């Protein structure tokens, strides 16, 4: 029998260990009472492509940081270094020499305590783990320690706070309604990704489908007209609608399908 290695290339989310100290995102009751039918925060910067490594948490969080800098009127615009996030996440949990994936909460810890440098200073390279050893080969950009200069510059971009959003459709909508995207993790089934069919609308999984892996994305909107949330994926702009997809309300609100909804902020 060969046990199947759980796929990390293109994925990378590991469910968070719970911490009762986790801050709660508390939407204003006035906002919840008066949710609009449709929110579309899609930003102007195009999707990234995480390629063949398990960096989805860093891709989702890079985008939350890029998005917030726009809204906070911060300049210049840069793509945050995804490998800087991913390398430091694997100092906490996993290992920098393996494509282990990461918990969202640990990517958030990196942003809070270390920050993130611009991707130009620590550029992306998706050389994957060697399939025989399942270790990054020598020279793989993902296993390289960022330079001392990268760590110093990253300090200029720390977040100040982060909180969990309740897995409740009105709380997810209220978050987006006030103009805040959130990152979350979900299970991926062959009914969406099988044969790279990748429909724009993600089908609701059934017990006939197969679990393929754990993914994490930035959510940027919702539409009551079709009862889907809009997700920014990290698989390039030649899939979905320029890299974006629609996730059904019944998918995102299922505790057996999605979890680990987080908002980040940088205050002043
Ligand atoms: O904005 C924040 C700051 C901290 N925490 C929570 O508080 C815990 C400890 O965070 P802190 O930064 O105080 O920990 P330290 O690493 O400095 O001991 C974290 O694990 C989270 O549960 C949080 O949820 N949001």
């Amino acid at each position: 029998t060969v046990l199947k290695r759980r796929k990390k290339s293109g994925y990378g989310y590991i469910p968070d260990i719970a911490d009762i100290r986790d801050f709660s995102y508390t939407p204003e009751k006035s906002v919840i009472a008066a949710l609009p039918p449709k929110v579309d925060l899609t930003p102007p910067f195009q999707v990234y492509d995480q390629g063949r490594i398990g960096s989805c948490t860093a891709n989702a969080l890079a985008a939350a940081i890029q998005f917030e800098r726009i809204h906070d009127k911060q300049s210049p615009e840069f793509i945050p270094s995804r490998l800087f996030i991913y390398y430091n996440e694997r100092k906490i949990e996993g290992h920098v020499n393996y494509d282990s994936g990461a918990m969202i909460r640990d990517g958030i810890k990196v942003l809070h305590k270390l920050g993130v440098c611009p991707e130009k200073e620590w550029p992306y390279g998706d050389t994957p783990a060697d399939p025989r050893t399942e270790e990054f080969p020598p020279g793989a950009p993902a296993s390289k320690k960022p330079s001392d200069q990268c760590y110093k510059d990253a300090q200029n971009y720390k977040i100040t706070e982060y909180s969990r959003v309740a897995q409740d459709i009105d709380h997810l909508k209220a978050c987006l309604a006030v103009g805040s995207p959130f990152v979350f993790g979900f299970s991926v089934y062959n009914s969406w990704v099988g044969n790279n069919s990748l429909p724009v609308r993600i089908p609701l999984p059934t017990k006939n489908d197969t679990l393929e892996g754990g993914h994490a994305v930035l959510c940027v909107g919702y539409d009551d007209e079709i009862r889907h949330f809009r997700i920014r994926n990290s698989w390039g702009n030649n899939v979905g609608e320029d890299g974006y997809f629609w996730m059904p309300y019944e998918y995102i609100s299922n505790t057996q399908l999605a979890d680990d909804f987080w908002v980040i902020k940088t205050v002043r």
